[PDB]
Formats: C-alpha cells, sequence, structure tokens
C-alpha cells in the first residue's frame, strides 16, 4: 500500500522536520508506505492555513500532520469536526475535546500544580505570553482557591522589539517593588533565552530567586550560563537522554549528518522534534493496525472538497480515528497512550534542578504517581554552605581584632 | 444603484437581525440602497462562517455585516485581513489591530478600571468568561501591578 499523509508544517522548525524524516526512514515499509504532501505557511495566519489544509484535502489524503497556533486551533479543529480528517500534532493541547485529533503534547499544568506544593508556596511572581493559551494562567488561577495562593500575573508577550530592553526593567523593577522572589515563566523555549538574557543582566539570579520554565524540554537553553547563579531554577524534562531505548535514538540522530538533516548532529533535540518520531511511529502503527484489522483504507478516486455545501463526511475517516485511538506504543515519550477523546495518558514526566554540576532529576510525575521524588542521588551532599545572617553591635556580635586581615 | 452587503448572524440573535432589518428600513434611502445577501447558520464553531463567508465572497458582496465568537474570530480576522473585504462586528474587541475589521463596540477596559480607581478597590474577586476574549482578564490582572490590586480570578 502507499499512503499519502499531509504536512501542514510550521516554517522555522526544520529540526521538526529532520525528526520527521528520520522517523519516516525508520518507519517506512513497502506494506503501506505513509507518503509526504507536505506544505509550509505562516501557522499564524488563519487563511493561508486554512488554504493549504483545503490543497492537501484536495487529494483525499488520509491523514494530516503538522502544528498550529492559538490564531488558528478553532479554525483547524473545526475541520477536523466537519470533514474528519484523522489529525495529530504534539503542538500545545487544547482546552476541550475534539474526535479526530491527537494532542501528541503532554499536559504541563497538573505536573506544574503538584511542583507548587511540593516547593510549598503561598506566594508567586507569574509570567506568560499568549501563544501556547492562557490556559495555564486560567488553572493556576482557578487553583489560587485551593491553596489561597497570592498570585501576581503580568502578560510578558506584548514585549517586542521595539523595547525590548526598557520593557524588562520596567517588568523586573516591578517585582522589585513587590520583592517577588519564587517566579514562574510559561513562554516557548525560544522565547525564554531572552528573558534570561536579562535576568543575567540586572543581576536577578542569585540565591534567593526560584525559577520554573514551564517547558517540556527546560534543558534546551544555554542554562549553563544561569547555572552558576545560585538561583534554584527548576522545569520539567518530558525528553530523557539516559533512557537507553531512547539513548539509541539520540546516539542516531546526534551521529546523523548536520546538514542534510539541519540541525540534527546536536546531542540534544527539542521535545516539539522528539515527539515528531511519536507521531509518525503512532501514524504508522494507526496504518498497520488498519491493515492488521483488515478495514481497508481503500477509497474513491474523488479527493472531496474541504468546502462542499452542505459539506458531508466519508465513513472511513472514522475508521482512521479508531485506529489513531487504539495505538500504543515505547517512543521518545515513554510508553505513550491515548484517551477516547484524543489526550494522552500515562505520560510521565521527570524534574529536574539546576545544580551547578548540571541539571539533575529531583523526582518524577505522573497521573497517579503525582511527584515521586529522585533525590537519592547525591550530587549537593557533603553540607554546602549554611549562610548565617546577623548584626554588628558591642559585645554579641564583633569584629575580631585581626578583621582587617582575616 | 445599490451595493451588495453580505450579513451573518448567530442562531438565536434574533433581536439583533431585528434592528438590523429596522435599521436597513431607515436608513434606506432615495439615492443609493443596499442589497443585503443573509446567513443565519451557525456562528459558534469556524465551519459555518468560513462557509459562509466564501458562499457571499463568491457572490462578491463589498461588504459583510456579522458576529464572532473566540473561538471563530480568529477566521474571520484573518480572511479580512488577506481578502481587503471588510467586517464589521458589535462583538467584543480583539487584542489585535487588524486592518479592514471595524471592531464597533468600544473599549470598556479603560472605563472599568477609571471606575475600579473611583471606588479605590484593593482586594476582590474578578470572575470572567473565557469566550469573551481573556483582554479584560489580562488588562485588569496587568495592573495589578501598577495599582497593586489583590485580585482573584
Amino acid at each position: 500500500n502507499s499512503i499519502q499523509i499531509g504536512g501542514l508544517f510550521p516554517r522555522g522548525a526544520d529540526q521538526e522536520y529532520s525528526a520527521f524524516r528520520v522517523g519516516m526512514v525508520q518507519f517506512s515499509t513497502s506494506e503501506f508506505r505513509l507518503t509526504p504532501h507536505i506544505d509550509n505557511l505562516e501557522v499564524a495566519n488563519s487563511f493561508a492555513v486554512t488554504n493549504a489544509f483545503c490543497s492537501q484535502f484536495s487529494r483525499g489524503v488520509y491523514a494530516i500532520f503538522g502544528f498550529y497556533d492559538k490564531k488558528s486551533v478553532n479554525t483547524i479543529t473545526s475541520f477536523c469536526g466537519t470533514l474528519h480528517v484523522s489529525f495529530i500534532t504534539p503542538s500545545f493541547p487544547t482546552d476541550g475535546t475534539h474526535p479526530f485529533v491527537i494532542q501528541m503534547r503532554p499536559d504541563l499544568k497538573g505536573a506544574l500544580l503538584s511542583l507548587i506544593e511540593y516547593y510549598q508556596w503561598d506566594k508567586f511572581a507569574y509570567l506568560y505570553d499568549s501563544d501556547r493559551g492562557l490556559s495555564t494562567l486560567q488553572a493556576v488561577l482557578d487553583s489560587a482557591a485551593e491553596k489561597k495562593w497570592q498570585v501576581t500575573a503580568i502578560n510578558v508577550g506584548n514585549i517586542n522589539n521595539d523595547k525590548k530592553d526598557e520593557t524588562y526593567r520596567s517588568l523586573f523593577q516591578d517585582l522589585e517593588l513587590k520583592k517577588e522572589r519564587r517566579v514562574i515563566l510559561d513562554c516557548e523555549r525560544d522565547k525564554v533565552n531572552d528573558i534570561v538574557d536579562q535576568v543575567i543582566t540586572i543581576g536577578k539570579h542569585v540565591k534567593g530567586y526560584h525559577y520554573i520554565i514551564a517547558n517540556l524540554g527546560f534543558t534546551d537553553g544555554d542554562l549553563l550560563k544561569i547555572q552558576f547563579g545560585g538561583a534554584e531554577v527548576s522545569g520539567f524534562q518530558i525528553v530523557d537522554y539516559d533512557d537507553s531505548l531512547v539513548s539509541k535514538f539520540i546516539e542516531r540522530w546526534s551521529t546523523l549528518e548536520e546538514k542534510e538533516y539541519p540541525g540534527a548532529h546536536t546531542a540534544t533535540i527539542k521535545y516539539t522534534s522528539a515527539l515528531t518520531y511519536d507521531a509518525v511511529q503512532v501514524m504508522t502503527e494507526a496504518f498497520r493496525n488498519l491493515r492488521k484489522q483488515r478495514i481497508e483504507i481503500s477509497r474513491r478516486g474523488n479527493a472531496g472538497d474541504c468546502l462542499a455545501n452542505p459539506a458531508v463526511p466519508w465513513g472511513q475517516g472514522v475508521e482512521i480515528e479508531r485506529a489513531l485511538k487504539q495505538v500504543q506504543v515505547e517512543g521518545l515519550s515513554g510508553n505513550i497512550k491515548f484517551d477516547q477523546n484524543g489526550k494522552r495518558i500515562n505520560y510521565t514526566i521527570n524534574i529536574m534542578e539546576l545544580k551547578t554540576n548540571g541539571p539533575r532529576k529531583i523526582g518524577y510525575w505522573s497521573e497517579v504517581d503525582k511527584m515521586v521524588l529522585t533525590e537519592d542521588d547525591t550530587s549537593g551532599l557533603e553540607q554546602k554552605t549554611v549562610v548565617v545572617t546577623t548584626i554588628l553591635e558591642s559585645p554579641y556580635v564583633m569584629m575580631k581584632k585581626n578583621h582587617e586581615m582575616l
């Protein structure tokens, strides 16, 4: 068999596309060839997105894989609600429930909540950006009652290159005026470096601060530059390079040629790109299930129309939606598995604490493994310095008679 | 001469559909007219709005009156942002400044904040409906810094 699949890919994602090609190379077989039909236009532009998605559906492809942004998700998924094109993405998961959508990125909100109990704060500052949705802002603010948290939320998103130096001044100066010292950030990874730059430039990384980065791939930036600061910058890892099942992929990826697969040669990979492997794997295993369960995707030569009027489904799409939801496999994010709504379960996430030797696993979390600690590793033992604070008035504490030399 | 115009109306927005026809009856004039082409299909989901847009655009309507929701709004604003066919709405103002969109319903945030200042409030619980857009929940949470409010949402 041969199986055309639509790529509604985001531009600026050469690493994701390289992971797509490496997944295709790994998983392709002459039994059923998952076949590219790929396009790349501005994901923020709902029109151009819809237009290309019509073009791809105008080939009658069996499934489409790609990425969207909150400027588009109730454009795209509304189409999956009508044309029943089965759809897979590891982008940010939606708050609602929709068949024909596979939400390959796990839900960050549960873990990030549980971490707040684990660090035991009644007070934190909270920056966020709009692009993954204000879903985390809502979820934590809804959760404000349960622990009676004080929370301040300041929209960092509208920071732009017109004034991206004095904005961060005024912003962090506001956190000095409230004297905020537990800081949650919810950006995309390719933003976090620009906040961390200003954090270092104005010194706000010494002991007393505590940081979280609300990304599943916390260890992607130049964390080593703030690794010396002394703030406990602590954040998540769905990717774990230590899993030998995964580490064999990490080896193969980092050894694959750097320029034919642009940016694949690094020892580390964005968890978006990593989930591209799991996504292509689930599409392959779903077409394999379809063939093994002996229901054929044998289909009329007519593509259909994304805007027939009234539009009408084609029934085999329901079979693809079953087949995809039936998948359970090992991958770069563990034993991945999906509910009947199209949202993952069993998704297990590690919590990394930036000790100065490097980010190390203080625990892991799942829906049933509620923040299971893994601090049995001894990095940090042998009595790090307890810093003692006090005052100098005679006689209670005084200088040594040789204090200028001591 | 007449100008052909499009219309979309939410199902159940029957008072607005009435007021629209009453407005057409009032402001139609001897020298020029409207030729409304109207749809009353779904609005709470992008598909219906998109199909109606294509139908009425293929009809060549030079302006459209209609409505949207945060679920559908991006679909409209991107379509008009590309195709130069304008859109006018009484729906909530978005965060965006797309051309071709006349977001008539005036800014409510400035007055809200100025009244909060007038009561000199310090600590209160703010509720919200998500689907009007969190632009207010943002613009009141933002100044919970500068105005040191103690909001809960």
